[PDB]
């Protein structure tokens, strides 16, 4: 909604629908779904609406963002997808790290996010600071969800959901283990583990706990821990909306 999508040439679909399909192998195969998905969202979520500076630009691949705090480990990411972006040079580093954020999620499991292309690559990375805090609470994530990226307390919850995929790492955040059993497939075991209490061998962080006590939250954790299907499809439609902030007005 809101969004003008801009007309690419025939050779940058045929690019995009080719690329989409050595990203599915190439994810599968190194098991890094949860590392693409992780740099797809923090490339997106520097975005601020306010002022139209940051967000899925391409500027992730910048030593200089690549060196924010909050982006620790996801130098890898970037060196694992460089020879595949290599083989599609018409591609933009902005569409093709959402690609890979898009195909991360559907080759776990996930729903088919839609993908519109052509985003351009900006020359300037965002300020640090603007992705979410760890161990702060709701107020928290309304402040760079809403207030910044200009997303709902829906998106929030969904997209918390990404979890369901991945760990943590004590060398890159210091928290540590996976939010769920199977840390490769996508499903909506995150809420149902965020419901059930902590378990041995799982993660909580104090911010996915947040969404426990918030009245608005906690009846969307609820409804998704009882309906995957329903979780499927706003967290489709929070990635979507993630994956184009800032592009195509909008
Ligand atoms: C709600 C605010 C959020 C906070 C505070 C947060 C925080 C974190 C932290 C601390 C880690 C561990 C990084 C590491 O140590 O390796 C992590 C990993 C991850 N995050 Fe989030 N995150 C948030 C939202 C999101 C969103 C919106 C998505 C995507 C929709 C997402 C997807 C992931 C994934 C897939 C991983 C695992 C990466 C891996 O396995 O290497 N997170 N997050
Ligand atoms: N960050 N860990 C990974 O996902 C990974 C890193 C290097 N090769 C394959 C997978
Ligand atoms: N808020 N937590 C993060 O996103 C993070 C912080 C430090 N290193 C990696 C990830
Ligand atoms: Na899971």
């Amino acid at each position: 909604s809101g969004k003008s999508y801009p007309t690419v040439s025939a050779d940058y679909q045929k690019a995009v629908e080719k690329a989409k399909k050595k990203l599915r192998g190439f994810i599968a195969e190194k098991r890094c779904a949860p590392l693409m998905l992780r740099l797809a969202w923090h490339s997106a979520g520097t975005f601020d609406k306010g002022t139209k500076t940051g967000g899925p630009f391409g500027t992730i691949k910048h030593p200089a963002e690549l060196a924010h705090s909050a982006n620790n480990g996801l130098d890898i990411a970037v060196r694992l997808l460089e020879p595949l972006k290599a083989e599609f040079p018409i591609l933009s580093y902005a569409d093709f790290y959402q690609l890979a954020g898009v195909v991360a999620v559907e080759v776990t499991g996930g729903p088919e996010v839609p993908f519109h292309p052509g985003r351009e690559d900006k020359p300037e990375p965002p300020p640090e600071g603007r992705l979410p805090d760890a161990t702060k609470g709701s107020d928290h994530l309304r402040d760079v969800f809403g207030k910044a990226m200009g997303l709902t307390d829906q998106d929030i919850v969904a997209l918390s959901g990404g979890h369901t995929i991945g760990a943590a790492h004590k060398e890159r955040s210091g928290f540590e283990g996976p939010w769920t059993s199977n840390p490769l497939i996508f499903d909506n075991s995150y809420f149902t583990e965020l419901l059930s209490g902590e378990k041995e061998g799982l993660l909580q962080l104090p911010s996915d706990k947040a969404l426990l006590s918030d009245p608005v939250f906690r009846p969307l954790v609820d409804k998704y821990a009882a309906d995957e299907d329903a979780f499927f499809a706003d967290y489709a439609e929070a990635h979507q909306k993630l994956s184009e902030l800032g592009f195509a007005d909008a």
